[PDB]
């Protein structure tokens, strides 16, 4: 389980697993 979610002007939400 390893997600890649970030917040900010122009940030995308990704998920890996």
């Amino acid at each position: 389980k390893s997600i890649r979610i970030q917040r900010g002007p122009g940030r995308a939400f990704v998920t890996i697993g």
